[PDB]
């Protein structure tokens, strides 16, 4: 993906006051750079511009009729549903930045994002972070987890919506 | 978004006390200036200038007749209630600074703000000693959660409405 | 307001020893000092002359009647309620120094504050202190709120009269 | 108010040692010796020199017929209460340092000193350190509870007086 | 009154180790000599020279008919009582060292010391202690109250008598 | 596996700066490549990517019919089920994320990576960073569990999943 | 008094080492003496050389007779008894060594030590001890109970050997 | 065994760099060697090729028949059991990586394994930490057990085989 | 007593490596002596040579009729009773080493020893270590009793072993 | 006995680099030698080359046959059971690795090596610190449990097996 | 006692490093010799030189016939008790280093060996030290009980016998 | 005794590596060989080369036989005791090491060592140790008993076989 797009090299180089260097090549900053994105990928679950396609076989988590959803679905558009003998299709009102809905079974809906200009700012003020400690720890001596002692974790948690 | 207006660049640069440092340029300003402003608004909960439409479902919360919105009205226009099979659509008055109600539903309303001149003092306050931490610690050593140690989330809190 | 008026620039530098200063200018002195007084007259609600006014709807507290209204109306003129079901407004005199009455309903009413010279010397020295503690720390701690460590709001707490 | 005979601008000069700096302007020194004056009144709760007569209402605490006042009345001549259904009005005198009287109803009396020279030598004290201390700490350091540390607070706690 | 008798200048600033001092002046001591006078008089109640004549009403304290005054008479005088339902005026002399006496009402006394000559050295030996104190603590300096860290008050508890 | 592929030797010499130095031969760089890589291997579970499906052997756990798999399969492309007394085929869609199917035994599924590319970045670092622990650190100093001090351990736990 | 011939003040300066200063004259070390022993009788209780006659009223402590007297008695002139149910003087022989009478009402004995070479050297010892932390230390530096720290009240607590 | 052919000796003069020392020979590199491998063999259990042939004596366990073997037969080759009154010899399978079998009496078995290529990396890395330890400490220091401060049974202990 | 007779001022000199001393003249060093000696005798309870006779009342004690003196008489000489109502005077023999007979009554006794001989080595040992603290503790030092710090009272504690 | 075979000096001068030290002459590393190896084998109980045949008196420690020996058998020789009124002396094969088995009264047994070659390489190396220890610690500085301290005495433990 | 024989002074001024020092005269090392000796005694309870016999009272413990002694006697020859109805010779032999005795009442006995070698080396050797400690340390210093800081009363607990 | 060879003097300055010492005397040394030998025997128990006999009686401890002695007697020839038994006297041979037999009564036997090569090497070691410590320490500084600082009583305690 072109992540140059994303976050271009230089912002990274003039954000880690690295811009004068005599060994960091940018072929391995590249792979930091990819490193970080995937790190943010799999602690908040946003994707990025490429949008996925779901279908999974949900379910009903208790009589009180709650389905819970892998992933969060495509803001605004209803979410249909069938299966289990409905054969007519089935579709209600989906809640923002929320997984449950309420009534095999099987149902689908896309997620993703529009493209590289609707991703908060926030993810990559603790991207760059990330890319900075990196830079500044090979991994010779201790002066414990990388992304929580770089702060960048913490930037990321406002988005994590724990239950309120 | 014209976050120009209301902080120019030149009275961060004068904070910061780094108009003459070439090593910052304007790209890197904007993105701390806009990371700061949605941190802020993720914190305070203020709504910034735009006056987005607001329209998302509910569900009856409890047997006493109680709903819950997502986000704050303007005073003044009333929030109205559309579908669901009701008897017909209702207007309320909102509650200012909540979102709750009293007596798949729908309801829709309005938040944001008529004028930027409203800003508070203390928000830029904060905005501009969490720019200045930004500007200078990458992150990269210990000795880095911006938001808490450079003071800026401890400005903000005079607003964050504690119950009383 | 016209802070100027009751704090001088001049007093401000004299202060804080800041008569040499070689990148503080006075533009940045002044959001300084409107940030100071704000937070002063938040902290302690000794407001100024200004006023401005109020609509609201409210809701009944107890069987005894008591009436809670989100600010403290100016002490003075009456308050004005109205609707309610009967066909004719109701008024009510309101005490000063509080936000409290006696009795959907809607509420109206004028916010502000008498004469301007009101101000005493506690406030201005707390000022004079929260000032002086953030013209030195543009944020960086390792070796955490503004006015608590300032001594400030324990400058201004002699106005407030907590009763547990 | 007319605090320039009770300590003259020379001897706070003298004892803080700053007559030959030309940075402390008489304006500056007049706001701290009246701060300090005033942080000492409302500390203590003894109002100075001006011979200041007080009435104020008075209700019997319990059926034994316990009354408090809210100054100590002048020792030596009686403190006389009228109204509350009296027969004629009747007047005592008070235990020294007793506030307290028994065997609407208002109560009257005078409380005040006869010359400044008996303005208690501690006070001027206190407020000599309290001056000193502000004069040298502008607040922007964490080497700020000027009223305590510097020892005034407690050199005028001899004469609050906690219940024996 | 005759301070100048009970301890000159010249001993004082022999004691705190000042042959000359640069800026420090005689009316300035002058004024922390009466301070520490009247320090000692409020911790320990032993009137100087000057003795006093006192008037207040008296009750009687227990089932035991225990009496007690509020500074000890002279040691030998009687003291009298009359007034509040009296048949007769009697007066008689007192506990040596102790107010204690057995079986409105006004009863009224004289306190005091017989001359200069009476005063303990002890008390000159504490006055002496807070004077130098006083002298090298202007109230700028932390890295706690003057009287005690000095230790005169030590050398005053030695008269104050709490129960045996 | 053929390792040259994955992580070429450039790379690696590149992260750890070592490229000039002539006592680090090819022979000893591929231990410790193939070292790093067997531990990842072994911590994380995920063998690397020749493209495969699987069939693995099962037997049931309990008489809910919990059946527990070794590997994740992929989204979109049901399980089918073999072995054991059926005599039928039967396909189930699996759950994303899952390891875990129910109603000797055979099934098959496919799943894994296709690309070399596909490894995941993370991987990568924690390799580089364990490889340039074991280069600065012969292991006979106390200023020595380099999988966990160099942080190489703490990247790979993004995978593990510890149960919800 | 005749302090002179207890405690030569040619002893005192060779002890503290200041025979040839000037800073110190004969008056200050004369009041620290007289500090000295007072400090001295009032710590060990034993009243030195000029004797006194006392004359002090008594209560009846309990039931059985008891009572006792103020100060310790020297071997004793008989004691005569005045007052309450007693025509003439009702004479009596008191003990020595302890201040219990047990076969208003007056009691009478002696008190003192005829000459000063009974003074042990302990008492001599501790007196110099005393005197000579005086001299050095005026009391305005910590790192200040004189009569504690210096060691000169231990030596004194030979004699006391109180029982609990 | 041919150690020389498993681990070069340059291989670990490389690995400690020491590959300049001034006294350490290479007949004293070659009894580390051996002592690290024995010490790698008795801590994993994976022996090294050459077979041994044992025999021993046994006694009867419990009803269950579960017997207990000094060592693991290899590969599951037939262990016999002779001796003991029974009347004739009985042969059992032996179940390969225990010494536990299922049914005075005799047994022999003999003991080894395949060849040498079937070391994994992680030993090796484990017995160079060990080398590298022992080479800098020869006994006079005290900065509890060599193979755990090094290491080195850190790196051994994934295949000791923990209770899942 | 002639202590120079048992200790001489050179064994002082000696032993406190004071033979260079030109401030600590030998009359103070005598007093130091006679001082020590004088407390050892206290400490040890062994009285020395100087005889004095004593007179005291004493009160009736109990029914098995043990009665306690103020002093130990000298051993082996009667110990004579008087007054009291008794017929006539009545002598018991007392017991040395103690202060406690066997049966306003009188008693006199008298007490000492024969001569100088009986002074054990201890208590020399213990006395020059009273006597060299005390050299070198004039009684300004804190940057705690003198005897028990310096060990002499544990040199003179193997005298007692007492049953404590 | 040839401790030479076991461990020559030459190789214990290379271990410790003091081949051209004068200060140690032979006789002095013999004792460091016997005295570890004394130490080993009394710690880790493997008895040394010198076989010797042992005959002592047993005690059956229980009632239902256990019997004890002081010191392991070797392999293979059957213990032989003597006298104690036996009908005939019975033989017993050795189980290896204890000395405890199943059944005044006499038994007899050997023990020892049948060669040098099969000291275990530990032994060597927990040799070598000991004497190493020995050599640079005379024991007379505490920064001395030479066999602790040195590390010797963890190598061996790897024999000593624990009870299971 | 004549020490001479026991210890020279030779020996002590040759272990106390002061065999040319001339402050450290004869008759202070006596005394401190004779102090040491006399210490060693009080705390063995062993006189040295002469072989002393020692007539002391006895009294039966308790019925079961216990007799304590105070002093051991040898194995070999017998103690004598005598006093009381026996009619004849009574003389017994107790466990060895044993000082009680199983069955007015009169005892004596002597033992020991021939000559002073029976004075063993140990005492001595605490009679060094204590010495050595007694002549550098006058005991006007801390960094002091002597006998147990410089070990002599450690080195003399060999024989305090605890009461087992 | 001829220690030189249990010992010689040379052996120990090589090992307390003190063959330049400028005072102390072979002499001297001499004296510490003899402590230290005295010092392992009354620690350990067992003798040097020279035998002696031992009588003493020998109390019966419990019914079930058991019988102690003071010293372990010779390993191989009988201890004698006459009378209480059977007809006869009779002596027996007791357990090796361990002094516990099982059946007036005077019991008398010898005990000692072969030879002076007898001793275990480890008595040597823990001697050497001792003695340099004692050659370390003079007793004037406190860096707590020296028999066990040293680490020779840890040597010692191998032999010493506590209680199971």
């Amino acid at each position: 993906m072109n992540y140059e797009t994303l976050l271009p090299l230089q912002t990274i180089r003039e954000h880690a006051k690295c811009d004068d260097n005599p060994r960091v090549t940018d072929t391995l900053l590249s792979l930091y750079r990819e490193a970080a994105f995937e790190a943010a990928e799999l602690y908040t679950g946003m994707s990025f511009t490429p949008q996925k396609t779901i279908v999974e076989p949900v379910r009903i988590k208790n009589r009180k009729g709650k389905i819970v959803l892998s992933q969060v679905p495509i803001a605004g558009r209803p979410v249909v549903f069938t299966g289990g003998g409905l054969g007519s299709p089935l579709e209600l009102i989906p809640f923002p930045n929320s997984n449950v809905l309420h009534f095999q079974l099987m149902a689908t809906y896309v997620a993703g994002r529009r493209c590289e200009s609707s991703v908060p700012a926030g993810i990559i003020m603790g991207v760059l972070k990330l890319i900075a400690w990196n830079i500044n720890n090979p991994g010779d001596e201790i002066m414990n987890n990388g992304a929580v002692v770089s702060g960048a974790q913490d930037e990321w948690f406002r988005y994590r919506r724990v239950i309120l």
